[PDB]
């Protein structure tokens, strides 16, 4: 095993465990110290204003298993510190018959048991578990734990009658899944159900959804309500909140609803951020965010989706969330988005970016798998004065339209997503910032034009506004992680409405994924404008490439170039002519970003271990 | 629920939990503070000379489940003190994927991990488990833990490759069971295998048996040897030590070998006690003690047996233990005998006495189930100058015979068992002792003759020597726990060689067992004697009746008389005439015995709990 990054890569499968630990590793984002991570969990803003973030964790392994909560905290979403206790950076782990198979995703009741922050989580035990298997009741249940030390440790309720697990009965038969409880307060839902509480007797101020589905008959999000305020054992099943069909799709802008939901959450937003009104704010919109399984040919069969919903009250004192329009939260290699409230009327969302090594060829050599996305403020994106001649506008696919009285303009409403400003400020302020001169891309434009300033490593951000003619057939974007032999091309093609990431040349290492990523982006044309604009922000962080368009569209992906000098960046142009011109302005390079884990040394590997021959006997975890 | 013990019992199933806690409860023996117990485990003499005793335990329940090690200690086998830690009187409990289904029986390596006492125990996980079920590999494995604080707590080795569990591969396919590791040193076995260690490479100073069997083909005791002295991870399978047939029986004196072994141990004894020679002591005998399953119509399908064995060395460097003769360790409601070495060349054995409430009618009202037997010294019983005309003598069923050179007398050899002298001394010294005048039972004898002194409660011992004519047809023995309406009759009938406990009148409460207990007792007739003698010792301790004959035969059983005055005792006589006389001498009553748990209050119940609806979902434990 040679680690010479000035020559072509050898056979890297001969390299030892964690020998490639720093080679492709993100530095500017949330990631475990080592080993396996997946879904964010247990997210809450603590009493001191800091953010507690948990995550599904399997230390000293590079596949999933013994799944536990790892945790850390931050005062600004950006610079983090690990918890360190008797189990290292873990704070909840399998320990009881009811959760021994894994401590799955959970969410926080901020004033819970004895007034302490309390997690409701999926506690798993033995038996077939999965949407394509024949799971039985009891394999997935829901349990409580609380913390008296602000998340350094958690105390589980005892096992037994009237204690853990607190939710165990399946609400319908033949579930595909029964997990990922999302606890939330909702003046909106309380107002809607206030006339029906005699029917159900459930009058608590907390609701909880549980994600799943029914075999052969599509996904389900099940709604529960806390039975009595200030009491946390009894949760009353109201009914299905969201019901979708077996592999139903709302269309090209909306992914596919698959067979089973995961990590679903419920929020209410307005143009400024989170909305906590009872229905009285006419600018507020109810949203559900959710993952779907088995409705996708690639990306681990996983779509992270969202839908705007209109709530209807059923006669049995339950709620139907009728989907009004439906979109995609991220179009790339990310999943398991969790959202949580943050003071100042914010709802903040973060997901998990998996690697692109699905055959597990270099995972041991990495010594880790996975990272988070950046933390994102959610809000209602409102575009005013939209031209009715915007192509495809009245499809109303992942947005809504409201005509002006005179019919000459439209107001467009959709889900907005933008990187939390704390992170943008810290990134910019800690970087070497190069403000770049505008560039007109015309007949003289090369295919690739390097920026006048270049990055110095694999940790940078780019911003640009691309102004296109209304009938352009030109393409433009950014090339990143670029040398002559390796590069990753981010293209937007207004004629097809497709944002793509072409990765055929991303790396000389052939075992990594190289498929083309794709997102749909609607450029809403403004009344009286003779052009249309794409605002693109791109973060390059080790192997992560995370793309944001117009505070709306997100696409996370991976690139693993071998060569030390595959760090360059610049502009891409295709079909730009004297007459079909692309004006690029607002160009900025931020070189360096932030060291997100200042207390950690560069190499936080502790080695990898094998569970031994019993792993195959038990059949629950891969074992490595 | 009335607790009036001066009138007939009402419907006691209406009584609350633990309302009958003290009513039938032993006071003078090892018993858990409350709840469920079964097999002794983890027995060893500590560095300070005290005895550590563990037991299979399920606190606050009255059926088996979450099976854990409860523990206590004693300096004299007799007066005990509970450990008290973070889990009360438990010291090992289910906590890892490999043992979450139960911490089953285990035994002690005295100088183990880092020089500390170390337990090798059966760690159980999910799946069908049982001799009549289709168990698979991995469900039962063997794991290590060690103590740095003399048994107050135990630290398990980590889960994984080269750590726990340390034995997981089945030595043959289709096992009926794979548990109860018994670790022991043996100069005998080391000497026998010394010429074969090249074949196996196993040269350690510890051996371990694991108890089981093969479906359809009888029980098996599997022998392992520690691979290297001072190292405790690697244990090498040598071969089957004991192989018996599917429900094979050696005869009327030997129970039945069933389909599966449990709690098996290996020892070597001589007339004085434990023998630690390499084979050079010609008075020493190799013994195996073991439980069998599914070879008995009653007594929970369980026989606690023993066999004298002759070891043969196989060509593959393993040992066959050929059964020379075979007996019964206890003929009544006891099982799961464990033996352990004690300083002064002793081997001490103790078992578990279950209740006689197999339909679980009053278990909740008790608030506990189970106790230990008394602790017993094992030795080789040798009877010299035995008459060749002793009936059935050359059957050599559970004994061996050696003729004198002239053929006029025989030396008989069998397993001896006697209550440890520490307990006999303490019992006698703390009791009110009444030495009773001898009684000739003849034509004038009533059926029942009360002793001249009577017990004052349900805690007493009786001794007597019954001298019978060589051709008697008379019966005699002891009645205990006796009033006019309730009593338990212990009879010996020399003509049939049967010791019986008749329990048709033991209690007015009809839900308890009332079947007749039976043991075979061989009165070895001495050359020149014109009579034959039965030395009977009986312990009455709450509901326990524990009978010892001639330091050889043991029979433990249960009686639950309701009436407060059903405490009396005396002599039984049947068919005694002027010519067929039974001379009773050495009669002594010890009233009171010892308070075995002086620190415990009378009622150590902490209530009972239910595991809730998930107990049936998981399907592992009853839940109560
Ligand atoms: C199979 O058997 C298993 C083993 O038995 C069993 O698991 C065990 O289950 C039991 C019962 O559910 C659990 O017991 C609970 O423990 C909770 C605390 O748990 C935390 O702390 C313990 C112990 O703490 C110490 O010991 C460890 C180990 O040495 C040290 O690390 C610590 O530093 C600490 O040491 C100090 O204290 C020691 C003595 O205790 C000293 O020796 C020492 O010197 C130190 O000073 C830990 O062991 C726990 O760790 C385990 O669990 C965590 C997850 O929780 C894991 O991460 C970890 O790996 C371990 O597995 C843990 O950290 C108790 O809170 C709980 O007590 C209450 O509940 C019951 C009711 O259910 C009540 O009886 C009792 O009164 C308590 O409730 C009161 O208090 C709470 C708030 O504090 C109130 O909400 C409640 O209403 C009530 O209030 C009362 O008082 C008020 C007045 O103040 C009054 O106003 C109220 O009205 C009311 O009266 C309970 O004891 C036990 O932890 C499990 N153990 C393990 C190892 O798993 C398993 O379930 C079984 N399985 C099956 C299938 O049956
Ligand atoms: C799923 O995830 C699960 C959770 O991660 C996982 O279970 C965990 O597995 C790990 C790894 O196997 C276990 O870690 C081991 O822990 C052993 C000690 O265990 C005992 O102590 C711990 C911790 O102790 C404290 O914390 C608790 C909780 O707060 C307190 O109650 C205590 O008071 C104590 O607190 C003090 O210390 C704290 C910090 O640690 C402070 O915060 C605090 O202020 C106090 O000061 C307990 O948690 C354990 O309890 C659990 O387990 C018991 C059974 O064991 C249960 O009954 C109980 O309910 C709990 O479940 C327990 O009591 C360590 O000994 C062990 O460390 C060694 O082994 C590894 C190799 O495997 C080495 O890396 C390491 O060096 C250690 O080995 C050295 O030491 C030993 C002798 O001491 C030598 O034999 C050895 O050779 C070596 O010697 C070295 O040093 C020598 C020089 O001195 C040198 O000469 C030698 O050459 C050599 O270098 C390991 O850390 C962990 O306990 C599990 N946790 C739980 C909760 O289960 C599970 O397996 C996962 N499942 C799957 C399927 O993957
Ligand atoms: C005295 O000790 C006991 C512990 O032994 C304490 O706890 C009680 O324990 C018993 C079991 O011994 C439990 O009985 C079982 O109850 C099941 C239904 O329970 C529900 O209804 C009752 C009645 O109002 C409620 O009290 C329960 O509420 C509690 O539990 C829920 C969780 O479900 C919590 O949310 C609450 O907060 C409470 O904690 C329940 O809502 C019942 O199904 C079960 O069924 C069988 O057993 C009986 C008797 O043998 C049969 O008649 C019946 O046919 C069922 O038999 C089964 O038997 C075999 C083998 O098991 C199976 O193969 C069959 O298919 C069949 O299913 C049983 O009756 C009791 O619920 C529980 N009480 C609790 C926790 O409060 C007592 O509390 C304690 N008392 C005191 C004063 O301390
Ligand atoms: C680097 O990290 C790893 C952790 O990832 C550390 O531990 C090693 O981990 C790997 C797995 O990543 C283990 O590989 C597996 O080994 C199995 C056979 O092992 C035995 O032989 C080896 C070789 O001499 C010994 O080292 C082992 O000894 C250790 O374990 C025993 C317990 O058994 C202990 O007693 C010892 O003390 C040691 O701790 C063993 O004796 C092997 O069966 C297993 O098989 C598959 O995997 C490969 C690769 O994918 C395939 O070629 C093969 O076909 C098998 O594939 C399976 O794949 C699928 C899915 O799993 C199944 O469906 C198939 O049916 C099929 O079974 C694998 O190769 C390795 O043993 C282990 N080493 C240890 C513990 O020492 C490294 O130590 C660490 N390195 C350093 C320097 O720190
Ligand atoms: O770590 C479990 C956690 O991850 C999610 C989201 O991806 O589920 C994954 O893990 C399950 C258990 O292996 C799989 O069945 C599932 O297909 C997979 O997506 C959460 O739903 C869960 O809490
Ligand atoms: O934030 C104002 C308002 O919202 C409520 C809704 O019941 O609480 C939400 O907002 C808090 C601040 O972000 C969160 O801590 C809380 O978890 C969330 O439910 C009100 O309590 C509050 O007055
Ligand atoms: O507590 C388990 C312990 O008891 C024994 C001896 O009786 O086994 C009993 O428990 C097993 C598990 O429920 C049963 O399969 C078995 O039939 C029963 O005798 C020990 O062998 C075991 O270690
Ligand atoms: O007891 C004398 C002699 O026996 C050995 C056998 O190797 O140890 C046994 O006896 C000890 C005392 O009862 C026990 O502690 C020990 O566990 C048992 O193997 C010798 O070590 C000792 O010299
Ligand atoms: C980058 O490195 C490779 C190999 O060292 C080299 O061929 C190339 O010229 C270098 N510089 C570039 C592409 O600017
Ligand atoms: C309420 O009605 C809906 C629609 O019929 C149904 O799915 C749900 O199960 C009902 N709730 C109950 C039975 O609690
Ligand atoms: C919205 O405006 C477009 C263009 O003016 C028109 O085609 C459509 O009918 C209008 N819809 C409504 C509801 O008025
Ligand atoms: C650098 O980053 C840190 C950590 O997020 C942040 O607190 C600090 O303000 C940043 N420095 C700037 C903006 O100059
Ligand atoms: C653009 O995207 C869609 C997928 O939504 C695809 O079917 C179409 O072929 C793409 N067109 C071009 C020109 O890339
Ligand atoms: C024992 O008690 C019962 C009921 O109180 C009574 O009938 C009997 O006479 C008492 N005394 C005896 C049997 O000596
Ligand atoms: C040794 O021989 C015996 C008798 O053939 C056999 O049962 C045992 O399995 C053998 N040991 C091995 C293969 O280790
Ligand atoms: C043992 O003694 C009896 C009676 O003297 C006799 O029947 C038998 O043959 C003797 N056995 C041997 C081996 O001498
Ligand atoms: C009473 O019993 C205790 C506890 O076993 C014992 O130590 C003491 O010697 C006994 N008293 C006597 C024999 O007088
Ligand atoms: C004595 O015991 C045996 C069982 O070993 C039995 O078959 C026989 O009938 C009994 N005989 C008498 C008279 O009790």
């Amino acid at each position: 095993c040679s680690l010479d990054q000035t020559v072509a890569p050898g056979n890297l499968t001969l390299c030892g465990n964690a020998t490639l630990f720093t080679t492709f590793r993100p530095k500017a984002r949330f990631i475990a110290p080592e080993g396996w991570m997946n879904a964010p969990m247990g997210l809450y803003q603590r009493a001191d204003g800091s953010i507690h973030a948990g995550y599904q964790s399997h230390p000293k392994h590079i596949q999933w298993g013994n799944i536990s909560q790892g945790a850390a905290y931050s005062s600004d979403f950006t610079s983090w510190t690990d918890f360190n206790g008797s189990e290292g950076y873990k704070t909840i782990w399998p320990s009881q018959i009811y959760d021994i198979r894994g401590v799955f995703d959970g969410s926080i009741i901020k004033e819970g048991i004895d007034g302490y922050p309390t997690i409701l989580y999926t506690s798993t035990s033995f038996g077939p578990l999965g949407a394509t298997l024949n799971e039985a009741e009891g394999t997935e249940t829901q349990s409580l734990a609380y913390t008296t030390d602000d998340g350094a440790s958690w105390i589980k309720l005892g096992y037994g009658a009237g204690q853990n697990p607190v939710i165990y009965e399946w609400p319908e038969t033949n579930l595909t899944g029964f997990r990922d409880p999302y606890v939330f307060q909702s003046p909106r839902l309380e107002a809607l159900l206030a006339n029906t509480t005699s029917i159900t007797n459930a009058t608590g101020d907390h609701f909880a959804t549980i994600s799943g589905g029914v075999h052969g008959d599509g996904a389900r999000l099940f709604l529960y309500r806390q039975h009595t305020t200030g009491e946390f054992i009894k949760w009353t099943y109201l009914g299905p909140l969201v019901t979708t069909g077996y592999k139903e799709s709302y269309g090209e802008w909306s992914g596919n609803y698959g067979i089973n939901f995961e990590t679903a959450g419920v929020t209410r937003l307005n143009p400024a951020g989170a909305a906590w009104d009872n229905g009285s704010d006419t600018t507020a919109v109810d949203f559900v965010t959710f993952g779907t399984e088995q409705g996708r040919a690639d990306h681990q069969n996983h779509w992270p989706l969202w839908a705007a919903v209109d709530y209807e009250v059923r006669d049995n004192g339950s709620i139907e969330a009728v989907i009004a329009y439906s979109g995609v939260q991220d179009w790339g290699r990310s999943y398991a988005y969790a959202s949580f409230p943050v003071e100042g009327y914010r709802q903040v969302s973060v997901g998990w970016i998996y690697e692109d090594d699905d055959n597990v060829i270099l995972a041991k050599q990495f010594g880790y798998q996975g990272a988070f996305t950046l933390f994102r403020d959610l809000f209602v994106k409102v575009v005013e004065n939209v031209s009715p001649s915007t192509p495809g506008l009245f499809e109303q696919a992942s947005w809504s339209t409201k005509n002006s009285t005179d019919g000459m303009s439209v107001t467009v409403t959709t889900l907005g997503q933008r990187v939390v400003p704390e992170t943008l400020a810290a990134y910019k302020g800690n970087s070497t910032v190069s403000t770049l001169a505008p560039v007109m891309l015309n007949e003289s434009a090369a295919a690739y034009t390097p920026f006048s300033s270049q990055p110095t490593d694999r940790f940078y951000a780019l911003t640009g506004s691309f102004e296109f003619g209304l009938n352009t057939t030109a393409k433009a974007g950014f090339r990143v992680l670029a040398s002559e032999e390796e590069y990753t091309d981010i293209w937007f093609d207004p004629a097809s409405e497709n944002l793509t990431v072409v990765r055929t040349a991303s790396s000389l290492i052939k075992s990594f994924g190289n498929d083309t990523e794709l997102a749909k982006v609607k450029l809403y044309e403004i009344v009286g404008a003779e052009s249309k604009t794409l605002n693109l922000t791109v973060f390059v962080d080790g192997s992560v490439i995370e793309i944001y368009a117009n505070d709306e569209v997100a696409l996370s992906t991976r690139a693993y170039p071998w060569l030390a000098n595959s760090t360059g960046a610049g502009l891409l142009a295709d079909g730009t002519t004297a007459g079909d011109v692309v004006g690029v302005s607002g160009l900025e390079l931020w070189d360096g970003l932030v060291d997100a884990w200042p207390a950690r040394p560069a190499n936080t590997s502790q080695g990898l271990v094998w569970d031994g021959p019993t792993a195959a006997m038990y059949g629950l975890f891969a074992g490595y």
